[PDB]
């Protein structure tokens, strides 16, 4: 792999200070570690090479294959980060099946994406765990330093020729942190690339596997030189440990100040080393556009199916709804419609609660997968308006099998009106309220993107439609009856007394409660809610500027 | 300090095999460390050697000072564990002040039992933060090696004569685990306790500090010695590393297979060092029992008196009552008694709103502080009937301040009856209704100690107490008419109408709704179930073993 070289030189690099004149070079076929204190800015320094610090504040000359970060270039390279972001409910081969389907050209086949995703598979060791669900705290899954290779999988897929690393092995194991440094180093041997990582806390034979070192003392660097010749030249300065040691911890020490003296470092770098260094640092149309938006979004349908199915059917949501159909089938059982007025509290206790539960459950939806969408459409794979509506799409699915079977368990207990066409008229109402009760939760939880801030706001507003939804209060003080009109329970419950009592004097042979709104103005109201909150939704996703 | 010295022997600890055979001494003025793969047992050779494993499992010799694990030497002990269990809202000082007055014994005063909490302070480094918040993850307080001093501040109050540590350095930064590691070393030997620890992964100069080394590697241990000829014996079997490296790194690959094997050891042991050390290792009445309990209760009431307020003055509990004072004036502004079918959904509104919002946020009390109380339950700092009347008196003081305030903004904007004995009548319904509906969550708590479980019961049983309440269904079918005597939503309702109408007559110048059950006899179930659910909370607190 990689038949095309790349040659990284990134000369006087100044970040403001952070970095302050970090110079050095790397050769294809090369495993370079950064060691430094945690301080010293070895992040910073990776970020500002791989092309993730935009030339605001580094003032520097990064250039890649004696050229610049063009993004003809930037497309050879990838950085893996240092926290994991993977679906749980997906195995680990349909993990790296979504991900090749996204990232790799659109103009080749399906043939060879597949085979694209499985000879990563069986190269970096993940063919024993193929068929296991990823999982994460809460969810039986795979071992965090298997985790690891998922994300490096991931990269990969392209194919780069610069593979950046970020503290990879960070609370792994013992034996868990060496295998994985083997498989970065016969990357780097075997196939020909150009690696380049930043180790936290070495071992004494992880220190073994590294060929070039990178000493960062708080901006300024000490050593640059082949891994093996480190100790043999802090005593030519005359610097030498005492009692026998890692070898990768004495100059862990020497980066801030403890000895066996920290300016006299900085002072020595700058007359042998940076000569040496410097001398050699210069020798479609519009079928094609389309086609290419729906074949996203059927992707991230099938990618988030299994999401959102543990969202509806968990069992602590079910347990809610066979409760109160238990609880409405006993309270009004082989109920009378001549006392009209309990027959008008069984139609408003149905409205408050697909009210309250539908939007309530919708707030955790976006901020939830916040992270995992930013760090992926700025990578390429999608945009925000097909990942947008595969959550549209996917949720009006799922959120509408519940309240179809609390109806059908309780509308022949209760005796509503006997028929199949006031029985299709009373499921259409409750389910356009259920998707206009559940669009504006998903409003709210993205204009504040926080789950316990919304939360409570959600509940506050929900309240206020309740109490003006026209069942507690007969007579509403004259500066409050507006207040009804913006209401989504005002607009289902005057649907279902239309249906069961219909103009009224049915039951004539209490009037202001059989009053006048009009059926087609309440059908068209909970039409522009059901699109209007979905579009103030999207128009609060798109300020969130990556 | 520690003028009473201590001698440990442990001959042939075997538990079931995890232990198969480890024999040592731990002489006074030694520190020791317990050295060991992620699997050999090392964390179990710690808890059987300072009494946590009660003979069943463990078969073998565990004598302390050529004795046993009585009682009256095991005040002489402490075990620092791996977790830190603290209180985030108290500061440094007042942490390890409360601990202190709990800890030592009854017969002193309290002039030295603050300066026995202050020389702790001012021993293991924590003068300059004593005035900072201990914090959490989510509260900002103080650093997570200076978090762990606080732990073992927390044993050194009883002046124990041997110290047992369970994973000190883990998680700490490079520079804040060597710190401490000298500090225990200034333990062991500037006051001449006995430090047994057990360290994960040491360092370069993290060993050099070490005086005796226990290396386990499955069962039986293969070196004991005296950390500094380690290096020196196994070169006189013949295994001996090849490049510089971490005298600790190579024992632990010695202790797995990885030589430069594993049953040559084994053997070599029990031939030239199991002869060597098993030569020597044989040469107040009744006026006292009662006022010890209120000065338990007396202590625990002002610790956990900052962790009350925290609960129930947050701004998101103040922000949803706040909303619900207005919105109420708002649609009842300036009501109308005479219009009776309006002021008896005014009264229900009330008993639905403060029935669901006391018993939601009780259940999340006991699951919440579960793993602080059995540690200090079973260290002998207060039993469980001081700790739980510690929780019900402190919850009924800051439970009631934001009903009241509810109240007072309300009563004269909705026009409810005037005069001061209604308003004082109707404050004293509302808040011992607060109190019974607050012991229904503290129960479900304390019986599932689950947050997440409960939490869906609670809201199936509040469920069915208000469509039972009195107010929804005018006629109940006949053989659920038992249902609302169980009910705290109905008990309430019917006080709070006969209150603000009477007998009924008054306004009969509907009867059905102001019907007959009593005023005495409704009081005298609001407070059976005051009492009774606070019992049925002891009693499912009682059955964890520990």
């Amino acid at each position: 792999s990689s038949c095309f070289p790349i040659t990284l030189k990134f000369v006087d690099v100044c970040y403001r200070t952070i970095l302050s004149g970090v110079t050095g070079m790397i050769s294809p076929g090369e495993f370079m570690a950064v060691l430094g204190p945690s301080g010293s800015g070895k992040s910073t320094l990776l970020n500002a090479v791989a092309g993730r610090l935009h030339g605001s504040n580094l003032t520097g000359k990064i250039l890649i294959n004696d050229g610049k970060i063009t993004k003809q270039t930037l497309k050879r390279t990838g950085f893996v980060a240092q926290d994991d972001l993977l679906y749980p409910h997906l195995t680990v081969r349909e993990t790296l099946v979504f991900v090749a389907l996204l990232r790799l050209p659109r103009s080749l086949t399906r043939d060879v994406k597949l085979r694209a995703a499985e000879s990563v598979i069986s190269e970096l060791g993940l063919t024993k765990c193929e068929n296991t669900v990823v999982g994460n705290t809460f969810i039986r899954g795979i071992s965090g330093g298997e985790r690891k290779r998922v994300s490096i999988a991931h990269e990969l897929l392209i194919n780069p020729s610069l593979l950046v690393l970020d503290e990879p092995t960070s609370g792994l194991d013992a034996t868990a942190a060496l295998r994985l440094v083997q498989t970065l180093a016969g990357l780097a041997h075997g196939k020909g690339k150009t690696v380049v990582t930043s180790i936290h806390q070495p071992s004494s034979r992880v220190f073994q596997m590294f060929d070039t070192v990178l000493l960062l003392s708080e901006g300024k660097c000490l050593f640059v030189g082949k891994g093996r010749d480190a100790m043999a030249y802090f005593e030519s300065v005359g610097f030498s440990p005492a009692f026998p040691m890692n070898p990768a911890d004495f100059l862990l020490d020497l980066a801030n100040g403890v000895c066996q003296v920290r300016q006299t470092l900085v002072t020595a770098y700058d007359t042998l080393l940076a000569p040496q260094v410097k001398t050699c640092i210069e020798v479609g149309g519009i079928t094609t556009c389309i086609a290419t938006w729906f074949s996203q979004l059927c992707i991230l349908l099938h990618r988030l199916l299994k999401e959102r199915r543990h969202e509806s059917f968990d069992l602590l949501r079910i347990f809610q709804v066979v409760a109160a159909s238990i609880l409405c089938g006993l309270m009004w059982w082989h109920s009378d419609y001549r006392d009209v007025h309990d027959r008008l509290g069984l139609l408003f206790f149905i409205s408050i609660f697909w009210g309250v539960l539908p939007s309530f459950n919708a707030v955790f939806t976006f901020p939830q997968e916040r992270a995992i969408f930013t760090r992926e459409r700025a990578s390429g794979m999608y945009t925000l308006s097909s990942y947008f509506m595969a959550h549209v799409l996917g949720s009006l699915s799922m959120e509408l099998v519940l309240p179809a079977s609390f109806l059908t368990f309780t509308y022949w207990m209760v005796y509503l009106r006997p028929g199949i066409v006031p029985f299709l008229l009373t499921l259409s109402v409750l389910l356009l309220y259920v998707l206009a009760s559940q669009g504006l939760g998903l409003a709210l939880g993205a204009a504040i993107m926080d789950a316990k801030k919304a939360s409570t706001i959600v509940t506050v507003t929900m309240l206020a439609f309740v109490l003006t939804g026209g069942y507690y209060v007969n007579k509403v003080p004259s500066g409050m009856v507006w207040m009804k009109y913006v209401s989504t329970t005002f607009y289902c419950y005057r649907l279902l007394v239309a249906i069961q009592y219909g103009s009224g004097e049915e039951i004539l042979r209490e009037e202001e409660v059989i009053g006048d709104v009009g059926m087609w103005t309440s059908v068209g109201v909970l039409f522009l809610m059901f699109f209007g909150y979905r579009v103030l939704a999207y128009l609060a996703l798109r300020r969130i500027k990556h």
